[PDB]
């Protein structure tokens, strides 16, 4: 071949497995705000290697820009969401995507049945989920200090992959690209994006910069 590599299959924890299965049918109204819950978590993501390096500034010698990246791209039917944030080691990425159960999951789980505004819920790193709600599959490309470059994959169906990334190396900080849905690329057009970020993100403390082609 071109190239291979070995490949893990983890089963989602059950609570997260019910959590995404009713994210992918139900007809929830505002589904623009799975931006609001990506942005959020990069948000988290920036001020824990922000923090970290107030004592050890080498932290950031993987680089100094704290940012998010948003790229819309038509021929792939992708939106990506990149970070320099903390970014996941391998246990931090098997833990927090899927395996463990997380806080905040049934909070999300009522509020979508309500039809209630998921948002309002907290600020829940399983917000990532609602990513689902406009993606039928989700990459997670992420890179930490000290540790290798990971893809975590779902097209949801109750199992997620893990691999070695053998993508272009990030410095630092993590990836989500998500696979849109034939009915949800209004989330490629870059007013839309705009308009999502400038009603839901206005008051994120790191720059968002939106790639345009
Ligand atoms: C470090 C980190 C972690 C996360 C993250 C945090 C939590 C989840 N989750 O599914 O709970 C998913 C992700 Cl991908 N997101 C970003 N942007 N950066």
């Amino acid at each position: 071949p071109m190239e291979e590599e070995e490949v893990e299959t983890f089963a989602f924890q059950a609570e997260i497995a019910q959590l995404m299965s009713l994210i992918i049918n139900t007809f929830y109204s505002n589904k623009e705000i799975f931006l609001r819950e990506l942005i959020s978590n990069s948000s988290d993501a920036l001020d824990k290697i922000r923090y970290e390096s107030l004592t050890d500034p080498s932290k950031l010698d993987s680089g100094k820009e704290l940012h998010i990246n948003l790229i819309p791209n038509k021929q792939d039917r992708t939106l990506t969401i990149v970070d320099t944030g903390i970014g996941m080691t391998k246990a931090d990425l098997i833990n927090n995507l899927g395996t463990i159960a997380k806080s905040g999951t049934k909070a999300f789980m009522e509020a979508l049945q309500a039809g209630a505004d998921i948002s309002m819920i907290g600020q829940f790193g399983v917000g990532f989920y609602s990513a689902y709600l406009v993606a039928e599959k989700v990459t997670v490309i992420t890179k930490h200090n000290d540790d290798e470059q990971y893809a975590w994959e779902s097209s949801a169906g109750g199992s997620f992959t893990v691999r070695t990334d053998t993508g272009e190396p990030m410095g630092r900080g993590t990836k989500v690209i998500l696979h849109l849905k034939e009915d949800q690329t209004e989330y490629l057009e870059e007013r839309r994006i705009k308009e999502i970020v400038k009603k839901h993100s206005q008051f994120i403390g790191y720059p968002i910069t939106l790639f345009v082609e």
